[PDB]
């Protein structure tokens, strides 16, 4: 197969990066960075969600794979002395796939593929914006601004927002508030949201129209915005399997000890 | 078809009861509380719960209908006015499903139906369970109790203990903590944690063995009991729909205004 | 000075009190657990909250010492080893005193003084109370039930609750619900409440009469119950200081690290 | 007295504005908005903080009021229809006043007043800063970012951030956190922390040294910030009262209806 390695960048990713090209030269396997079947992040969640990002185009043809160089990830899941093991097996095993989020930002329109999970903030100002789920005006929220989640995105920055995680199995997606005010004049939901495929969650901008949007590590300013559409992807990503690390083991090592 | 209707027990109710028995007898519609086909439920969600939990074990041969005397429901969502409009049309309709919660109590053993959800709390004591998913121990809860919820459940219980409100379409269940003691010495995940199907989380007492249960409106307490096993069920509840009444616009209705 | 002791009942915790009493005997100290001028509590916090109500109506004429014979508590901060040295200070040092929290229960009339809080739930049963803020009616609570924190009592049950730190040098009380139910029907505050002296917050029963009411580790049902008046008691506990052992300080080591 | 009158701006409140200036011609009420006796918010929460920001130099020498146009305010807590009967009084009254919070930011150094809060947030990118409280390091913050708010500035922000409402006759000042990242690696208290007079809280940072930081409405952007100080003012604001609107009152108004 072909195959491709990115690195966190510093001495010990590097080098490890090096023994696993090393190795594989050992097998049948062409290096190519342009369309590979095989991509293997070396560092943290963060060094694989860049490596994701780098691909996104071709992602129902690559299988990737997380090396942890530092402290245990949710996608860099693998340990350094686990690698030789790793290309050894990776010269023939089972794929597993995790929800996407797409987002929509209409003015033309741009869409994105969010990992983790797509976030909308205010340039400088107050945040204001109409909450639409399937067309029907839901909530009008004022705070410091929304996200919404992926499956496995939900251990991330929607934890820390109060959100609940969920199995990457569920197809699915969560909203969850940043800083919402609620007195008589305002009110929101104020529970985190899950929407099923094919629920469209909108944002309307209700005077300003200039947000921060974010999807995954990517953050930028959008201009003249009318819209910001949400909606579990079509697409999937597919990662490689070598033997099991259950997603709630995952979560005990990270969290509970 | 066979029918029954049940009521909250008030004026309005029983009235709104005989009305449409009275109705229903201008039609082919025999009355048979033991094994109708319709169930349908006058007064509140807490009506509907006991409506449900008096024919629990005709599950699948049942679809239920829910009509709300008082303020909007989840279950009981249907206007008393659109009672006469909901007679003609049951004379024939379409059918909504929700997922359950099975609820397993071992010493024997005893398995529960839930609607809304179950809890576990302690009887009169520190309350302290290991809890286990898929057999991997996750964590040793200490604080008041636990809540597993049905997604329909969500908007209940559930929401008061910060779980998120999940769509009725997703086949899953939502675990929530009761003021979960968090210290250097104790440790919990404190988000909630939505299961997918085939999840199976098993409650563990770890020095008290006598637990307060509850399923949905009853409450009994426990003794001996070695196991508290939850798991999405396998039978579904069926509601007979009539119009589109989308569960998030239910939950605005509720909830925002 | 007459003195006393009391032991959480383990090993370690009766041969640490009788060196300690042995080496009281070195000097002119007399144990008294009748009219002590110091109460030495060994254990953990929860065998101090004992000491403190086993000589409540004694308050100002006592000077409280704890013991960690387990893990640090907030009382309970003085490691073992430091007892030989504790002994030698105490046989002639400053004091430092926190608020209490007054409660009164009217039917006659019972008042109690809590060192961390006091906690009012339902018998069995839906929990619904009004909430009078120095004879204003502030809210109609429905939920599991309600907890009136002392300063030094935050970092207990209150924290779990999702209430706020607070130095025991300020002289209030915290009010933090537990899992109130908030829909267009029913509306409560929400956020906790800090209370100065002199406020009296008062819970007043809206059908059901009868509470699960908790002082410290005291439960006990009471019926009939009209009235639940909580206030900052005038008395203050007194505690022997022999070096800095800061508040925040205590906080970083038992939740940080 | 000397006297000075702002304005939201709006039509309903210029035209108060000059019907209060022209019922004041009517007494021995000289006008000067350079050094009044006396600053009359007329608009909003928010118009009243600006009034209090462009007289924050002359503090014990004014008395403030706050007179609402729009819904009720906690500082503009006056109705319209009240202001002519607000002339005639004030033509001669008791004085409340609430504390204040002093922020201070070190390279030179910057100090500031704030009458709500201040927050910290980044400079596009990760938010890392140490919290030492009076000298001993408490905690290292990973999040969006922290709030430090005053007693009377608790039913703002802070009241999002899920900190709790606390009376303005409480010295006090309190710290909430903004989405703390919290795993086995990262651990911060995540209650808020009420702190007294006198008690410094120092925000450190790790890495990066620019820092988005507000005081009420103004936010600015910091560069080479070496340290920010909190702690409770030992200045003032000081309103004119004229009769009886309790804080919980005023509260109860603002939240529950
Ligand atoms: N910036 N920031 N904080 C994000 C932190 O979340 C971690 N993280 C990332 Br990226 N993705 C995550 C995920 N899906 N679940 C849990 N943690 C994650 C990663 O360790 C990073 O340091
Ligand atoms: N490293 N990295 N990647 C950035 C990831 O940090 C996560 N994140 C962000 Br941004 N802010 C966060 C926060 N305040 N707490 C936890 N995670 C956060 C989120 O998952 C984002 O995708
Ligand atoms: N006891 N209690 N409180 C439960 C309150 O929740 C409401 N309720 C019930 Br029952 N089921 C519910 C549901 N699935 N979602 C939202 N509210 C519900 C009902 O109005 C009842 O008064
Ligand atoms: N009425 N009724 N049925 C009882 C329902 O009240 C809900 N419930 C209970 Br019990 N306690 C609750 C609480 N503290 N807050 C909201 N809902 C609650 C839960 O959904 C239960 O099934
Ligand atoms: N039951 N229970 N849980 C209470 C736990 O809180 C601890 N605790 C007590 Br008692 N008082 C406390 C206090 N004021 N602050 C923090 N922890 C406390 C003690 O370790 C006990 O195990
Ligand atoms: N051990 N002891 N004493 C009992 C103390 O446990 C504390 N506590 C109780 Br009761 N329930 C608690 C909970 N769910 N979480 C934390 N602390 C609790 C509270 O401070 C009480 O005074
Ligand atoms: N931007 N923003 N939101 C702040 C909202 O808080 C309100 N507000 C302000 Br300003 N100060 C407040 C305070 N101390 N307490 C409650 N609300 C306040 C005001 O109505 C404003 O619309
Ligand atoms: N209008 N006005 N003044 C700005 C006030 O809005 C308040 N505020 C800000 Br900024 N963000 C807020 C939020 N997300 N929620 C509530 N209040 C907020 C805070 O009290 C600030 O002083």
């Amino acid at each position: 197969m072909k195959y491709m390695i990115t690195s966190k960048g510093d001495e010990k990713s590097d080098l490890l990066r090096l023994n696993m090209i090393a190795g594989f030269g050992e097998y049948d396997m062409e290096y190519d960075d342009v369309e590979p079947e095989i991509v293997i992040s070396i560092g943290g969640d963060g060094t694989f969600l860049s490596a994701f990002h780098q691909y996104e185009e071709r992602l129902d043809e690559i299988a990737f794979i997380g090396i942890h160089t530092g402290h245990l990830g949710f996608y860099a899941d693998w340990r350094p002395a686990e690698a030789d093991k790793l290309v050894k097996l990776l010269a023939k095993y089972q794929k597993v796939s995790y929800p996407l989020l797409k987002t929509t930002v209409k003015y033309k329109e741009a869409t994105y593929l969010a990992l983790n999970e797509s976030t909308v903030k205010s340039s400088g100002g107050p945040f204001v914006v109409d909450v639409v789920i399937n067309d029907i005006h839901f909530e009008r929220f004022r705070g410091d601004g929304l996200c919404m989640s992926t499956p496995s995105g939900t251990t991330a920055y929607n934890k820390s927002l109060g959100g609940a995680l969920m199995h990457p199995s569920i197809e699915a997606m969560q909203l969850t508030e940043m800083a919402s005010i609620n007195n008589r004049v305002y009110r929101t939901i104020g529970s985190p949201l899950v929407f099923p495929k094919h629920h469209v969650v909108s944002l309307q901008p209700v005077n300003d129209k200039d947000f921060q949007i974010s999807v995954d590590h990517l953050s930028i300013l959008h201009r003249d915005v009318q819209e910001i559409r949400y909606e579990v992807s079509a697409k999937k990503i597919h990662f490689a399997r070598f033997r099991s690390f259950p997603f709630w083991r995952r979560v005990h090592d990270s969290f509970i000890e």
